């Protein structure tokens, strides 16, 4: 019960008052585990994170090549919950962002000051972003070793350390555009999920195709409801979930692609590059400034936890000073600059939304390549 000012999601906000108990109460589901890995061989390891180690593999009975997740010891509904986020969007028969566009429908939270953020542009299209969801096929626990495991789409994917520096400006357009597909989707769907960073987005460069996986650390948006603060990793954590302002929604996945965004742009890997929790914060105010940051503490009326008192008083720095030479051939343009500006905002209701940031100006090149 900590916060002083309430928050209500933008856009989507009443998803799961719309759905009921079987959609998103993923703690009184029962997993219909598969006894046996009888049907898969399970080949090399692929990939890791820290919650797990996924091997490459083919389902045996049509030969299509999958990956298995397995899964490290961590609290059971933390699994349930995985999974129910995994089938509620793969098992939607009608993709609510395949259907026409209803602005009513859209922007829910009618407060005035909320209001003011509606942005002049939008994508306003239906879209395929349930598509650029990652895949579940299966659900298995090996008898012996107990490990529960999650089978899903194989994506031929390299380290965007590796693939990242390659890609051309429009490139860039392209997958970005991709993602904020797949956060529309999972957004109109009532899910925030709560990881976006550069190793949940397979991409197979040859097959120009971008899959959002991870759905480990995903929640369903209830409205009021105050969460845990402690998910994403360092680097990516918004404001918010630094000053302990746990009544978030949508929006902190949208402070996450920014900083994936401004990270790609100026080449700076990771771009808020904190030393340590207290360090991280610092990192943010270091570049916009300290006068917003106060403004933000004063609207929601937040105690600041007690860390971060030892911060000096910085001033804004603009974007302009993130340009050199090695980045301008993706930095060098007013609409790029403004689009990380209108991302990266203290303030989650100051943020484009998925749709909003999808109609921006800097994606004008990819938007022309639909029709
Ligand atoms: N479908 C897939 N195709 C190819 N590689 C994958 C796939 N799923 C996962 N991987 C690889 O395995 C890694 C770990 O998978 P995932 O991110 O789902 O697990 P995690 O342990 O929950 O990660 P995090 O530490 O971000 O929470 C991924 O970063 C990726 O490199
Ligand atoms: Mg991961
Ligand atoms: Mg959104």
């Amino acid at each position: 019960m900590k916060c002083r000012v309430w928050s209500e999601a933008r856009v989507y906000t009443n998803i799961n008052k719309q759905r009921t108990e079987e959609y998103w109460d993923y703690e009184n589901t029962v997993i219909d585990w598969s006894t046996n890995t009888k049907d898969y061989e399970i080949e090399n390891k692929v990939g890791r994170g820290k919650y797990s180690e996924v091997f490459q593999g083919v389902k045996l009975d049509s030969k299509v090549k999958i990956v298995i997740k397995m899964l490290k010891p961590v609290k059971k509904k933390k699994i349930k919950r995985e999974i129910k986020i995994l089938t509620d969007l793969s098992n939607e028969k009608v993709p609510p962002t395949t259907l026409p566009f209803q602005k009513d429908q859209y922007y829910t939270n009618q407060k005035e000051d909320v209001l003011k953020f509606i942005r002049p542009y939008i994508f306003d299209q239906p879209h395929n972003g349930h598509a650029n969801i990652i895949h579940l096929f299966d659900i298995i626990k090996d008898p012996i070793s107990k490990t529960p495991a999650l089978v899903f789409e194989y994506v031929d994917n390299v380290d965007f350390r590796i693939l990242y520096p390659k890609l051309t400006d429009l490139e860039i357009r392209f997958y970005m555009f991709e993602l904020l597909k797949a956060l529309d989707y999972c957004h109109s769907m009532g899910i925030m999920h709560r990881d976006v960073k550069p190793h949940n987005v397979m991409i197979d460069h040859k097959n120009k195709k971008l899959r959002l996986i991870d759905w480990g650390l995903a929640e369903f948006y209830h409205v009021n409801m105050e969460y845990n603060v402690r998910v994403a990793s360092r680097f990516f954590k918004g404001p918010e979930l630094l000053v302990d302002y746990r009544m978030y929604d949508y929006s902190l996945d949208l402070w996450s692609f920014g900083t994936m965004l401004a990270s790609m742009i100026f080449k700076r890997e990771p771009f808020f590059h904190g030393t340590s929790n207290t360090d991280q914060l610092v990192k943010i105010v270091k570049v916009l400034g300290t006068s917003d940051f106060e403004k933000y503490l004063l609207k929601y009326e937040i105690t600041l936890p007690r860390e971060f008192y030892d911060m000096d008083q910085y001033i804004r720095k603009p974007w302009h000073r993130f340009i050199n030479d090695g980045n301008k051939h993706l930095s060098g343009n007013d609409e790029i600059i403004d689009l990380i500006d209108n991302l990266l905002r203290y303030d989650h209701q100051e943020r484009l939304t998925a749709k909003e940031a999808m109609g921006h100006p800097w994606f004008a090149p990819i938007r022309e390549q639909i029709e």
